[PDB]
């Protein structure tokens, strides 16, 4: 027998474009979402097990994988139940794996940079818990040293306060980046106006680009480059995907749909 | 019997907050949030129609309330099923209601800009057909009329392209207005960003406060005052309600929890 629920976990405290992707893809079958909110962090698995013993939902969606995620054990050790995750394939091990490619988002934003003379950048990440964490580093590594670009990179909360601490940081200590790329747009907007208040000009004496895309980057002063992943579309493709599993059909890893490099004014040759 | 499902029919392309809420008191009860997705303008009430039909869920929410909404006469021609309406009073007929107040709010805005000395403010807000339209532009000619403030306003889309838009329109015909409201975060950004690029200088020459709030605010150049709603507890507010509904106790209408206006660097003395 089928529920019709395709069951996902959020975490308490983008997620609103997946689900619109998602939905526009259950409704052509009249499937619904199942919603709940862990509030710790042993709580998704206590729920996913439920879900898995009651067989309350058709399929589960994985998001934010962890290096070593208690829940791919848990997904392989119930195969009877479809799943898909949404992740770079090394964090998935075998699982239906809908895959992401930051070290080629990576590429792409460097050599942008590289192609407007930076040689000096820096990077201002999230959390160093983040399973995309060590992907991004490494990426980032091996394409500025092979590029001869010197790369320095602080580790925050995603929060506003943070991504502007960071940016004094990075503009305060000599040789000072030209450019500096935020894994979020509140962050990459945070440092612009740090920028700002310091007489630090956009772009002229710093190259701003944040890593995911949003009207705020539109609204800003000058507008963010931005590196924008087709969120609506990934959404979509992994309600196929995981309907294709419901339905008993084979399903190889799929990429996700290509990421773009929308280019704004905040990007310009280096001072 | 309970299906332990509150029912929730967003549109395709404020409510991850909403969401987060109402799963912090969903999760007392072990109860989940199915979501399903309206493509068009009928959609949604086909899709309550058939959650009532088949009591596939335990209650509905029903939110952006507009008036005369078909959902309303739906609810009241089906009372075996639970609903609670997140809107002001007047819209919602009787149904429970978790009621907003965007009049007081107003009052709240406009005797913050009345404080600073300005006589001549301006709103940008969203489209006419929300439901709130006619409250809010009631309260704001009302209070801004009484205290002999010069008002105007323009609609636009909520998008950065329109705020921008009408912020040159506002800037550029004299008298220029010395404040200007916007109903979201995003426009007040876009309008910041339109005033710098003109030369008039927030707040010096210009306040701005956006009618809800967001990191955006706390990141931009210079940080923008923001009415703040708490969508966190109204979301765990509206939860609860529901549960009451389901439980069989008597609800009557409730108060959201109180906004506050948050004072940020980009409201000062009227020019």
């Amino acid at each position: 027998s089928r529920t019709r629920r395709i069951g996902l976990v959020l975490g308490y405290d983008y997620i609103m474009r997946l689900i619109s992707g998602l939905g526009s893809a259950l409704e052509e079958r009249d499937y619904s979402l199942l919603v709940r909110m862990s509030m710790d962090d042993d709580d998704e698995v206590s729920i996913l097990e439920d879900w898995i013993a009651t067989g309350n939902v058709d399929a589960l969606l994985l998001l934010n994988l962890e290096i070593g995620d208690p829940r791919i054990e848990l997904m392989k050790n119930n195969p009877q139940m479809p799943c898909l995750a949404l992740a770079d394939s090394s964090l998935t091990s075998g699982l239906p794996t809908l895959m992401s490619d930051d070290a080629a988002a990576s590429g792409t934003m460097i050599r942008h940079l590289a192609l407007f003379g930076h040689k000096n950048i820096a990077r201002v990440a999230g959390p160093e818990e983040l399973g995309h964490s060590y992907i991004r580093d490494a990426a980032f590594s091996e394409i500025t040293t092979e590029l001869g670009m010197r790369y320095r990179c602080l580790h925050t909360d995603y929060t506003p306060e943070s991504g502007a601490e960071a940016t004094k940081r990075l503009l305060s200590v000599e040789p000072r980046p030209t450019a500096i790329i935020y894994d979020n747009d509140v962050m990459a907007l945070a440092g612009e106006s740090v920028a700002s208040v310091k007489g630090v000009r956009v772009p002229e004496d710093l190259s701003i680009i944040s890593w995911g895309d949003s009207f705020m980057n539109v609204a800003a002063h000058p507008p963010i480059t931005a590196l924008s992943r087709n969120i609506l579309e990934s959404g979509r493709l992994a309600a196929q995907l995981m309907l294709k599993l419901i339905d008993g059909e084979d399903v190889e890893n799929v990429e996700e749909p290509p990421y773009e490099l929308i280019e704004r004014a905040s990007t310009a040759p280096a001072a």
